[PDB]
């Protein structure tokens, strides 16, 4: 069969691209994915990683984890109930999450039936030649051919995959993929990694752990959440600890063995040991290029294994494009979606558009959560002669009553002090992901600190902190911090 | 006894002006208020209405109220506990709120003592003459003079006060003032009014009511929350009804009598009756101008009763200014604050600045809450030839799981369709007040709909809805609503 566009991976980017090509530019479109619904054995499926084993289910499970805090905090506002009756039923959470994800799976199924010129093929897509995608039974290129799809244009949109360290006993460890399908909540869990996935799952496991349970998070470096604002990294460390999570920094697993009872015996590089029920490896995600047989067409890969792309998502082979995590730039669903739209607008619209990977608002669904947009100060301080930092950090009033006095809201604005232009906004606290979205719009409009502090506050809110900062807390002058 | 600035009312507006003048321009400032800490008899005190009997305590109490929904909603996420053991202890909430408000009262006391040239005076401020404020012991102009303050400049910042309809048995009724100090949560309560205070208090009472309790909100017209987006007004009405609140529209108390058991027999103009333990009037607030003796120096009031001001907060009388609720415009703490900061930068900083009363973000801590900034579509449609409305209304996935399927999230953007300029943004749902703040900055930057839709979403959030809307849902053309443009 012959298509204007064949999309390998029915994920965030691949579905946006395919749908836009078909419906907006009236192209005939094929899309390939390995599974029609969520879970084992391939985890990602129709909808992509976000829908199946990413943003969507994880946000539901963090929402669930948040009730641990709400139930406790309710008491400061006069709520009374039998604390000893309280159970976190993980099986119910997983069932609710599964129905939500399956409902999305099914609606995508329906979208493919009801959308003329948009066809779904099940199985493993790879490049036979520069105008032919072969769909096969398995990831093994010797497996049976299901389809051969003639393609004017080929979009690689296979996303990323958990990185597992080659340590002895790696097979006794899981990734985020398996974490979504644990039948029981682990009593003892080690999350390995200081990134958003380790931290978000550490919060999930901490809420649902059975009595006398314990969540440990380990990270090879000194401070979790590298890439985030340093004040936020320190505070989220403190606030995780105050909710009973053990943060082991400068620690990394050397090997894993099974204890006699089938629990995992963890030996850290430091020699230290830890017995846990689950070891969840969240140390990175790598582009999924192994199965695509890109050697058949000579698409240039980076040493990392990402598809190399120009700003317009073009590979070195004309008619073959890559978007989303496979490009190993910003691994976020809205960026993949944005890349997908910009490509189809370029290729089929002659409306040439590149995704701006700068000033992308993002969140961490930690407890409490992070919202951030633009540059952290250390980065700004190398690219700008004078940087101002406006900082507000305090326990909001409601958390003095709640009893969570450790829950400092952090609001930080980083500016080019020469003209007041906002380079970065960094939030930690309840609502931070919701606050930061319209901040993304501000930074796209080249907002200055004066545009923030001349806006009238909404009171009482956490967000009004952003519009109450007149005076820098400190500066960077030629990379050097000054009071 | 001589001061650069005398401020009457140590409230949101008065303290901002007072503090700025003293600390920014080394000016010498007297601030007058009738009370140093919250509660009876005068309710407002040092800090003002917001701190003592307004935004601050209200928000704590709405936060308390929200736990009724969290406790129920937790079950969909697998939380289990003895539902029959759940009690809402109103007395605990009020004691916690009182301690929090008292600490702020004490925080302001420390501010005055620490700050050179910033002095507090206890008592009632009135105008003797153009340049003299007299502090008396009571609101009576005849009570003893505690002080005579010479003023190069006088600021009137005495705020507003609940209006109590002059109906038989109004003395059986309370205002928001008394609601903050009820010793027990009412089993049955009638909140009178369709504005934010009646709506917010209905939410609070609804969560804290003892068993067999019932919250009734009455409004004299057809649809609550006049001046908010019509879709949001209809949705809040449904979402409050879905949570057990009874909304009586086109209904208004004609009188109240005490039953022999201490309860209130309410008779509506319609002839309907209702027995409740509490009647809270929240039908309006009116500027506090009486006790200032404005008639002594001829400060002009408006046909509505508020102090007439120009864009610079100036009265007809030179050296006499008025900010905040006494001007009877937007009764919001951050506007009062902005006006005070602007006045002091104009008069003392030689940096004339006028408050922008357009594109002001605000909220209603309804459950769930409203966040809004700029024009509703009906108002835009009268000013602009072509208005586009972008609308997304849906139950978020988490509220399908929580069991609160009635919690439709509403996100509406109103534009000038001739250039895409965003004229107003209207949100209903969890987080709306937080989402809307940075939208206020967007509107100050003259953001177009394309500035929103070209910004990359934060996923998953409610807020990303605002960056997902490219196609108008409908339009006004020369004031006429229609699906499609001609
Ligand atoms: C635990 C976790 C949480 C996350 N949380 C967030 C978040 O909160 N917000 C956010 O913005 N991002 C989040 N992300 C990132 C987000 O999921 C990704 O950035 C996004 O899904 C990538 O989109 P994509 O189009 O690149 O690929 P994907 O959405 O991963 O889609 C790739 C698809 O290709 C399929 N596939 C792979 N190989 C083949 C093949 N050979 N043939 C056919 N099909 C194939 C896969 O089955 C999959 O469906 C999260 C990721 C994870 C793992
Ligand atoms: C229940 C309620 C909830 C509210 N919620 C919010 C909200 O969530 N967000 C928001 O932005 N706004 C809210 N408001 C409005 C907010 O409280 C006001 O807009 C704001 O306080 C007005 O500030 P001001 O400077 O005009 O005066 P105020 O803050 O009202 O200060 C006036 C002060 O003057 C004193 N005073 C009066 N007469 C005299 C006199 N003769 N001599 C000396 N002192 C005198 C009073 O004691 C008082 O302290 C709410 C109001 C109420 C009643
Ligand atoms: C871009 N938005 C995303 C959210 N959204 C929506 O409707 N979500 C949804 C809720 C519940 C459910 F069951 C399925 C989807 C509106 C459009
Ligand atoms: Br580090
Ligand atoms: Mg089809
Ligand atoms: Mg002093």
């Amino acid at each position: 069969k012959a298509f204007d566009l064949v999309v390998i991976g029915a994920g965030s980017g691949g579905l946006e691209a395919g749908w836009n090509a078909a419906t907006l530019y009236g192209k005939r479109v094929a899309v390939v994915d390995v599974q029609t619904s969520h879970g084992p054995p391939f985890y990602a499926a129709l909808g992509g990683t976000c829908v199946n084993v990413g943003c969507v289910p994880k946000k539901l499970m963090v929402t669930g984890a948040q009730y641990m805090d709400h139930l406790r905090e309710s008491a400061g506002f006069g709520w009374e109930f039998d604390g000893s009756s309280v159970k976190a039923n993980w099986k119910k959470l997983i069932a609710a999450k599964n129905e939500a994800v399956l409902d999305i799976n099914k609606s995508y199924e329906g979208m493919f039936n009801d959308t003329e010129g948009l066809d779904f093929f099940l199985g493993w897509g790879s490049l036979e030649s520069k105008n032919v995608v072969v769909v096969r039974e398995t990831a093994d290129p010797k497996s049976a051919v299901k389809e051969r799809l003639q393609a004017d244009h080929i979009l690689l949109a296979t996303g990323s995959w958990p990185q597992m360290p080659a340590i002895p006993g790696i097979e006794h460890c899981i990734s985020s993929n398996e974490a979504f399908y644990l039948p029981e909540p682990p009593r003892r869990v080690l999350t390995v990694g200081g990134g958003f996935i380790s931290v978000e799952f550490a919060g999930i496991f901490n809420a649902y752990k059975p009595p006398g349970g314990k969540v440990t998070l380990c990270y090879r470096n000194n401070l979790i959440l590298r890439g985030f604002d340093e004040t936020i990294r320190e505070e989220v460390t403190k606030q995780l600890t105050a909710n009973g999570i053990e943060i082991m920094t400068n620690e990394n697993p050397a090997k894993v063995s099974l204890n006699t009872d089938g629990s995992k015996h963890v030996t850290f590089e430091s020699g230290k040991t830890l017995d846990v029920d689950v070891v969840m490896m969240a140390i990175g995600r790598i582009p999924r290029t192994n199965d695509l047989q890109l050697g058949n067409v000579g698409v240039k890969l980076t040493p990392k294994g990402g598809v190399q792309v120009d700003e317009f998502s073009r590979t070195n082979v004309p008619n073959i494009y890559a978007i989303g995590d496979i490009t190993d730039r910003l691994m976020l669903t809205p960026v993949a979606i944005n890349e997908g739209a910009a490509l189809v607008d370029t290729v089929f619209g002659n409306k040439p558009r590149k995704t701006d990977h700068t000033r992308v608002a993002s969140a961490v669904f930690s407890i409490p959560p992070i919202g951030t947009c633009g540059l952290i100060e250390e980065v700004a301080a190398k690219e700008f002669e004078k940087v101002a930092v406006y900082m507000s950090s305090f326990t909001p009033l409601m958390h003095n009553i709640s009893g969570s006095k450790y829950k400092k809201f952090v609001a930080k604005i980083v500016t080019n002090h020469s003209d007041g232009t906002v380079l970065g906004v960094h939030l930690l606290g309840d609502g931070a992901p919701e606050i930061i979205q319209a901040v993304g719009v501000c930074l796209r409009l080249n907002a200055k600190i004066s545009d923030f502090y001349n806006t009238i506050g909404v009171h009482p809110t956490s967000a009004e902190e952003l519009c109450s900062m007149r005076t820098p807390s400190y500066y960077y002058v030629k990379g050097e911090k000054m009071e």
